[PDB]
């Protein structure tokens, strides 16, 4: 059905990547092309958590569910108040594989990667620009050669500027902000908080301010703050710590002293307001060649709803397999029907994870 043809994926996140191995083992000519510099390249963020409906499903597959089970870490849950616990979810054991277990980015990546043929990733390419030539895509990416392909697939994430040939609709903030940062030696260098977490994942929420945290990236210790944006932004500069730093000890005066110590000791910060990318309005029906796209390009939405990879995984097993079968007359109706099927579930999604984020900053929120 792309019998003769080749195919470009753009971006090498976990849903391009997981794309790109539910057509390689139908046979089908795929490449990725990945702005990141090589394999090694540290991604930054918390973990992933796959679900039995969703995520799971695309890796069981793509032939990868035990890997993901094996290097998977399950986790408990504490929910905490600006000093003390106030819930704790450990997981049980019949549990353990559900719809839970935290996988660790690179380490998501590295067992996509592996599963794929060798150079099927292209490093250090950067998709500037897209033309749509008379049978064929020219590719043109950052002081590299240019390439060609039948059809592209846009995975390169929720700032992808070079959707205008799938929609005119642009991405939008929400109205929140998110604050990361990792910590190394969290046991050392936050002992208290490391200490609340006991192991656990934590969350705790006050007068605005919601704190999240997983004491165990790896051995780091991932935190993040969130909250309404500032009608004053911007007006505090994440190259300068001092700066941020100043902010959360303001906003955070009232918050025990082991939360402190997390802002104190973290280094650098990144700042992100929440955005989406909303299914509001259909894609364009009329395009000069196949194209379309997956993951976050198609349908970035905020991460509070736990959800996110896990509707990017499932685009990539319906795509797959609309492009394999040959039920289909065209690769055109091939993603036509695809996309039809992500606006609904795709907008469930985002429902759900707008419809959590405003609840969760309604002033007066507790998680339980
Ligand atoms: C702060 C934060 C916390 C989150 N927490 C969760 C969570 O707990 N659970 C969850 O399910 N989701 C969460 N998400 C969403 C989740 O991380 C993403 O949904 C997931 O990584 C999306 O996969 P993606 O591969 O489609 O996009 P990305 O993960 O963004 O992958 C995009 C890839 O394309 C590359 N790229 C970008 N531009 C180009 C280009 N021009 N050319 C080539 N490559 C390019 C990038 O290098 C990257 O490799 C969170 C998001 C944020 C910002
Ligand atoms: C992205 N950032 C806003 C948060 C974050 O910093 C962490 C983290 N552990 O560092 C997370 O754990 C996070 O990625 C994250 O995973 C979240 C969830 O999983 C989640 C959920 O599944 C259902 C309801 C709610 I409500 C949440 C809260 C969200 C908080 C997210």
């Amino acid at each position: 059905l792309l019998s003769d043809k080749n195919v470009a994926i753009i971006g090498g996140g976990p849903v391009g990547l997981t794309m790109a191995k539910l057509l390689q083992q139908n046979g089908i000519d795929v490449s990725v092309y990945e702005r990141d510099n090589d394999r090694e390249a540290r991604i930054f963020g918390g973990t992933l958590d796959l679900h039995k409906g969703s995520g799971q499903e695309a890796m069981k597959k793509a032939g990868l569910l035990q890997t993901y089970y094996d290097l998977a870490l399950p986790m408990g849950v504490n929910i905490a108040d600006e000093k003390g616990n106030i819930l704790s979810t450990k997981n049980v054991k019949p549990e353990n594989r559900f719809d839970n277990p935290e996988i660790n980015r690179n380490d998501l990546r590295a067992i996509l990667l592996n599963s794929l043929e060798n150079d099927t990733v292209i490093w250090d390419r950067k998709l500037v620009m897209l033309e749509p030539g008379k049978k064929k895509w020219t590719l043109t990416f950052e002081n590299k050669p240019s390439e060609t392909a039948d059809l592209v697939i846009l995975a390169n994430g929720g700032m992808s500027k070079v959707r205008k040939f799938v929609t005119d609709t642009e991405v939008e903030e929400t109205g929140t902000f998110n604050i990361q940062a990792d910590i190394h030696q969290p046991e050392i260098n936050c002992p208290g908080f490391f200490q609340l977490c006991n192991g656990n994942r934590l969350m705790a929420s006050h007068q605005g301010n919601l704190l999240f945290a997983n004491p165990n990236n790896n051995g780091a210790l991932h935190f993040g703050i969130s909250f309404k944006t500032p009608d004053e932004w911007t007006q505090v500069d994440f190259q300068n710590r001092n700066s941020v730093v100043d902010f959360l000890l303001k906003e955070f005066s009232d918050w025990d002293e082991r939360y402190k110590e997390l802002i104190h000791t973290t280094l650098s910060f990144v700042g992100l307001a929440t955005r989406i990318f909303p299914l509001e309005k259909p894609w364009k029906s009329k395009r000069p060649l196949p194209i379309t796209m997956i993951g976050d390009a198609a349908h970035l939405m905020p991460p509070f709803a736990g959800q996110g990879v896990n509707s990017g995984l499932v685009d990539a097993l319906i795509l797959s397999d609309n492009l394999a079968d040959g039920k289909f007359n065209s690769i055109e109706e091939a993603v036509k029907n695809y996309e039809q099927q992500m606006f609904i579930y795709g907008k469930e999604a985002q429902e759900e994870s707008t419809q959590n984020e405003i609840e969760m900053f309604k002033p007066d929120f507790t998680f339980q």
